[PDB]
DNA sequence: ATGCTGGTTTTTTTT
DNA sequence: TTTTTCCAGCATC
């Protein structure tokens, strides 16, 4: 349920989100937003980004060939026990494999067996992406000639790459919505390792394959023009169809589910326990 | 011009419009146009009534700086924005620190030590800590000439409460703000509490503890010292006046620094 | 539909 | 000669 909004001034207004365009002034009630997408030639006030992380939904800068700037809110989970879990799951390296491996294992549409060797699974991975790029390749039409990443060559972009990326930069900015959302970090990263974002990353390949490169081929097949905003309107089509924000929120929980383990107390740390916060102790 | 603490300088802005303007930042305001060199800026602070532009974000992403959406004097922390570029070293360390339990335990010693010499105990050490708070308390309540410390405050009733006990919990916000401000521009987590955890601000609360004692209970005593009507308000004018006159961000991110070097 | 004014409704060694 | 000069709700009739 997110909302892309370009050439427009973006403000709070009446308690909720008011875009200013030469339309006039349009009013979106926060509740169900997301994902706040802002294109270029947009500008937005303090007090919008305020309401908007303070309502758990994240800010997504996209462009015109740029980087990614996500604004980050504080999460719709009080004081999250599920971070504590990331965190003692991303910690400890039994725990961190078996939570790697269950991310590999997620992208898979018929189920894996149990025995399974590691780092097999991170080499299948690779030819279903390849065989899923080959597929609609043969479906739609248009030749792939691999994606635009690669070693020794800056290959241009050709309309199915771009596609490609700018459904892969709003597939990444869903995903961090529901991670930072649901209370987790997206700097624990389990694949992607190194920069604060790598977790959404980690999240957002679990979709990839089945979202974004069907949109991508199918408006390559009838446009190679104006791409990356129609690659926008197949890719909410398919995201508000298949409740995926949804589901990615049911994947976030249950993905943890291996180890152990009011709004106002407070706590106090000791050795494997905790005494309670907030009160005087000596003398 | 822009100060920097160990490494990259930081900005804050308030009451402007926040563009993009000869490859650097470009603040409009009632005096003007400012130029403000993005090169090397770690941290961006923008107060209330600064709008932003998609070029100026633009411009920030491709130089590696994050954007903290704060409230007033930074008393209050709202919201982040990051790029991809940001590295996670010292969000690793600290996650790596808080998971074993002896480094944990070599951390929250070292958080302990920070407030006082030293003794040698597991869980005395906790009512020391608490000895030190009421002395002090009782320290400022003598020099201020006051009622008691007391702290007797009810959460769901703000106004249940002495006025000495709303100015400390007004200025305990406010330094939960500059903490949460300092720790997420240093790239460290919140979350990551060493001494009262369990909260998702638990770190923020950690490192207030640590500048308290030096800053807090002394204005908010010398505040009840001044009147009883709207002590909530001046004590936060006070305290933005002793923060800006002692330069607690530095000495904040500077701490945090150390923290986390040898262990 | 026009001045104004405050920058956000707090608390975590309280019980 | 190629825009940006604080934002938003409160109080008043």
């Amino acid at each position: 349920s997110y909302l892309y909004v370009e050439h427009a001034v973006v403000e709070r207004e009446a308690g909720g989100i008011g875009i200013y365009d030469q339309e006039g002034l349009t009013l979106a009630p926060v509740a169900g937003l997301g994902v706040l997408f802002l294109g270029p030639g947009t500008r937005i006030t303090h007090a919008a980004v305020r309401l908007l992380a303070e309502n758990g939904c994240t800010v997504a800068w996209v462009g015109e060939g740029m980087a990614r700037f996500y604004a980050q809110g504080l999460g719709d989970t009080r004081s999250a026990a599920r971070f504590y879990r990331q965190a003692r799951a991303w910690a400890d390296p039994a725990l961190h494999l078996e939570v790697v491996m269950r991310l590999y294992r997620m992208r898979f549409s018929e189920p894996l067996p149990e025995g399974l060797t590691l780092e097999q699974v991170r080499g299948l991975e690779g030819v279903r992406v390849r065989n899923a790029y080959a597929r609609w390749s043969r479906e739609t039409g248009v030749p792939w000639y691999g994606r635009s990443y690669d070693r020794g060559n800056w290959r241009a972009a050709d309309p199915v790459n771009r596609a490609l990326s700018a459904g892969a930069s709003y597939l990444y900015g869903l995903a961090h919505a529901a991670i930072v959302s649901l209370g987790f970090s997206p700097a624990l990263g389990f694949i992607h390792t190194g920069k604060l974002l790598s977790f959404v990353y980690d999240i957002a390949d679990l979709y990839k394959a089945d979202y974004l490169v069907p949109a991508a081929f199918r408006t390559v097949a009838e446009s190679e023009e104006a791409v990356e905003r129609r690659v926008r309107r197949a890719l909410r089509e398919a995201i508000q169809e298949g409740r995926l924000l949804e589901r990615m929120a049911e994947d976030l929980l249950n993905l943890f589910r291996g180890l152990g383990l009011p709004t106002r107390p407070g706590g106090l740390w000791d050795l494997e326990g905790e005494v309670e916060g907030g009160v005087a102790y000596g003398g």
